[PDB]
């Protein structure tokens, strides 16, 4: 009865639960990724692999596992060789799934018909296998449950296991997206010499989360407005800044914390050199989030979407009458949008046009001055998308009572501010204005709005030692990500939501 | 009355700017003004009255913008009259106006400027923005070195009115060098192919208590525990820049309640050096660009004066002292068995118990090997280090598990030591790096030992049970690595708007 012990022992090193990884040994071995294993120097050679079990099963006198590590997989089995011992099949087939194994295996290249797995052309032919982390057999869903197409997990159970969800193909690719928008925002910036900033995001007062601040209260910041103004005014010529923002004023498409995406800058004359900038960023956001199909087409798999287009085509530019800020080109257009350049072909319309082009279709009629709600500013999406081409455009010159005391108003008509907004699908996305730079006009618009500045005086004190006028916008990145992908609800491009009825984890 | 009218062209306050015409001027930069091309030619600028004076006959003044600076005057010729003149010499200082000027090449350079070698000679001159006349307090007070004889604007003056603050050379290039920093590490960070990730500031449970609708919540300290989760959805390597909060009560120079955490985690393959290596790399990276931006760093170095940062030991060091170099197989014959990594970057490394040693060769109370190094002992330590090595920089291997939190992994060899490290520059802690424990059961049993209560925590450690990757990470202070690089006396002066337990304020 000794032997058959004296046997455990032998096939140890074969297979098993390998020892805890404790940095006992330092570049002891070479490690090749799961997603190294196509290179074509690799063909017949033995590698060692650390990877997950996406599913293993004992068949015959064999055992067949996908191995897994985020979106590539690939095939590997292993048959009772010399080498290999029954027992390593029925140690094989029984791991259970999602357990982190270190794989030896012979890189085969494999004629077979496709399957899910990424690596196509290969098989790995298993000769020693230990468990690294062993799972739980419990899980609280299946990858796949995850990863079908909706009408299933809900979405309260894979933000609970959010660890588990982001496994998934098209929540991986979700969140590798959302991180190149951040680099595209700032590298963007960084090239056009934007400073970075940090600004607090603990306020002294709510310009409302309430917090205990050692003996007294201070509040969340909703964004970092007043801030970037500010630091304009210690002469840094133009910033951004990238950060959490909070707001306490529960739908599938809003968060109580989220990123905000934020920059300001000094004006030579107009707000359009704001607009210019924004329209820039976009347009540079957009033709880089273009290159990264691998993550597209791993979000489309599960989440269906039509790919944006955020250009009108120089053919609809012509026939409609569309006119060209940079060529001089003044618009026979009914409703009088523009482009900038026939380079972005960015539509911009005017607020007053805006509301025309809904009247098209209302029964009850919008004044020039009426607000846009959320339902109308669906349908002025619809028909700019039907009548221009383009799932993305601008709204130029807002109504004064829609934008806050900060809002320089048009010197022509006070009704209107030198403010707009951008669209994405027929949802706003960013708002940008010129800001007001003078400390009375500044008191005079907050108190035609009833909103008291005694609580920020010293935001209002940064204006008084001569200031530049300036402008900027803000984006929220989760917005951006699931308006860009057409996603349904925007906790599937937030990490861990918040919402009022989420605090966890 | 058609007399003032004419002036009116010339001189005076313009209409304020409200977006009534697009590029119908061209603003030319002050950063610009000493292009060849420029000479003899009438521009039209912006910028900030930094001085002006009127003399007789003649008007002068310093404008500015940011770090350029360029001495314009007038004199009562042709279309300019005395009226102008005496208009400038009255124009409260911190206005801002747009000149039109010649840019005029001159023999004896103005030295009191960054554009010596040219003055304009204004044509008309209109403010854009008045500034009050009275000033919280003045830019060369502001910007006097605490050693210069003359007034001196104490730090809560300074940040009270931070917008004033800012416009200084040395204040403005702080913050210059505070983004390059943010961008050398993303970049550095980004080219190894580790992703950006944002996890949320507002926890259920801990010490910033906020008011959250029906319920309580609270303020996160760090994105530990979600950077290492986020691991456990496969991300192999991540990194955050944002906010973090620390709940003490400590109004001291070195600490902010509100600060900017630079947070890295990552997988490793065997052993938390994977970690050490990429956070060497890292430094290295960021040490070596930032010092090319050369123009801010003097500009700190003018009102607070320092010696550039060493982080490298020299080769020749590394002979003389028997240095181990780890990717060559060279085993230390230093008596306190020092290595670097490579002979590119030549970064110190020593274990923690030959620390101990170190300072004992000092220390009339010795300590023991498991001995804790305090704030006191950080500095005596590093100056050691300075004196023995050469170098600023340096970073302790292996501390003692009384010293680490619950999730650090403990050393198999000897649990009175964990897999972890601690960075330091000019003799301060600004990092630690540590392996993570990755096994639910073990990081529970840590817990325990060390009586930390994980009720509050449940999906942190439920992250491991579905499969975990061995991993390891670090975190990096923004406002302390700008603070000990510059080696500036308080980190607000790092800090844009600091949060502090007295100021919540601008």
């Amino acid at each position: 009865a000794d032997e058959k012990a004296a046997l455990v022992e032998k096939y140890k090193a074969v297979f098993g639960a390998a020892p805890m990884v404790q940095s006992t040994t330092y570049k002891s071995r070479t490690h090749i990724p799961v997603s190294e294993l196509s290179r074509p120097e690799l063909v017949d050679k033995t590698v060692l692999i650390r990877a997950r079990v996406s599913t293993t099963r004992k068949k015959g006198k064999m055992a067949f596992m996908v191995l897994r590590d985020g979106s590539d997989s690939v095939q590997a089995m292993a048959a009772v060789e010399g080498d290999v011992p029954k027992e390593m099949i029925d140690f094989m087939g029984q791991i259970a799934t999602e357990s982190i194994v270190d794989v030896e295996a012979t890189v085969c290249k494999v004629e077979q018909p496709i399957t899910s797995t990424s690596h196509s052309d290969i098989e790995l032919k298993v000769k020693k296998i230990h468990t690294v982390t062993e799972s739980l057999r419990t899980l609280p869903f299946t990858l796949e449950d995850a990863s079908r197409k909706e009408s299933k997990v809900n979405l309260d159970t894979r933000l609970n296991s959010r660890w588990m969800d982001l496994r998934t193909l098209a929540s991986g690719a979700i969140f590798r997206l959302q991180s190149r928008v951040c680099q595209y925002f700032r590298q963007f910036l960084i090239d056009k010499d934007f400073c970075e900033i940090h600004s607090p995001k603990i306020i002294n007062a709510p310009s409302v989360f309430k917090l205990e601040y050692f003996n007294r209260f201070a509040y969340l910041a909703q964004s970092p407005q007043l801030y970037k103004q500010m630091v304009l005014q210690g002469d840094v010529p133009r910033v951004f800044e990238v950060g959490p923002v909070f707001r306490s004023e529960n739908t599938h498409r809003h968060l109580t914390e989220f990123v905000g995406l934020d920059v300001e800058m000094r004006i030579d004359e107009h707000y359009y050199e704001v607009l210019d900038v924004a329209e820039s960023l976009f347009n540079y956001i957009f033709e880089r989030l273009a290159t990264h199909t691998k993550e597209l087409k791993n979000v489309c798999q599960q989440y269906p979407f039509e790919p944006l287009v955020w250009k009108l085509t120089p053919e609809r530019i012509k026939e409609l009458g569309v006119g060209v800020i940079s060529e001089g080109v003044v618009p026979t257009d009914k409703f009088q949008a523009r482009v900038h350049n026939m380079d972005s072909r960015m539509l911009r319309i005017n607020y007053m046009h805006c509301i025309e082009l809904l009247n098209t279709v209302l029964d009850e009629k919008m004044a020039p001055t009426d607000d846009i709600n959320t339902t109308n500013e669906k349908l002025l999406g619809k028909l700019v998308k039907e009548r221009y081409g383009t799932d993305f455009f601008i709204s130029d010159r807002f109504p004064s009572s829609a934008r806050p005391f900060y809002t320089m108003e048009c010197k022509d008509d006070v009704r209107f501010t030198n403010s707009y907004d951008m669209f994405i699908r027929g949802e706003e996305i960013s708002s940008g204005a010129q800001r007001i730079h003078d400390p009375d006009l500044l008191l005079a618009r907050a108190k035609m709005l009833n909103v008291d500045l005694t609580p920020i005086k010293e935001y209002v004190d940064s204006f008084r030692l001569g200031a530049w006028p300036h402008g900027g916008f803000g984006i929220g990145l989760e917005r951006v990500v699931m308006l860009y992908l057409g996603l349904s609800n925007v906790r599937l491009a937030s990490l861990f939501p918040r919402d009022p009825q989420r605090t966890t984890p």
